[PDB]
């Protein structure tokens, strides 16, 4: 069956920036794809709507998904506990790759990152589960609000999000 597509509507200090959409590789990493899909639709009662990208490092990645502590210390999966690395079949091949942030082996929650370059040193440590489909230019625009230590100069939020048909 067809890989799900998800959208994020991004804002910058509350002003709309644009829409980023993602293909989720449910064919390769179903548990991981399903956690991100469900957190994007908010169908379990919690998820990414209203959350922020808290750590953005230009030339590297944009990291988000901490909807409980807003700083990289929090977040939770849909499974009632952190979950295992599903596989490492897919690699960090370039800009647009969507991959799980974690605290080491088998500690996936809800935090994720969008690569803005090839980051092959993350292969085998972070589960790749999707890719930007449309709106890579919005991620490039977001990136410009990061910094060398990752602190953002403006608040970058997921004003809206959901699943696309
Ligand atoms: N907790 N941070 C992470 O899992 C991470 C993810 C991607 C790049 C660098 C760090
Ligand atoms: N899981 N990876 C991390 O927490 C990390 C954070 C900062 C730099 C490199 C790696």
């Amino acid at each position: 069956m067809v890989n799900p597509t998800v959208f994020f509507d991004i804002a910058v200090d509350g002003e709309p920036l644009g829409r980023v959409s993602f293909e989720l590789f449910a064919d390769k990493v179903p548990k991981t794809a399903e956690n991100f899909r469900a957190l994007s639709t908010g169908e379990k009662g919690f998820g990414y709507k209203g959350s922020c990208f808290h750590r953005i490092i230009p030339g590297f990645m944009c990291q988000g998904g901490d909807f409980t502590r807003h700083n990289g210390t929090g977040g939770k999966s849909i499974y009632g506990e952190k979950f295992e690395d599903e596989n490492f079949i897919l690699k960090h091949t370039g800009p647009g790759i969507l991959s799980m942030a974690n605290a080491g082996p088998n500690t996936n929650g809800s935090q994720f990152f969008i690569c803005t370059a090839k980051t092959e040193w993350l292969d085998g440590k972070h589960v790749v589960f999707g890719k930007v489909k449309e709106g890579m230019n919005i991620v490039e625009a977001m990136e410009r609000f990061g910094s060398r230590n990752g602190k953002t100069s403006k608040k970058i939020t997921i004003a809206d999000c959901g699943q696309l048909e």
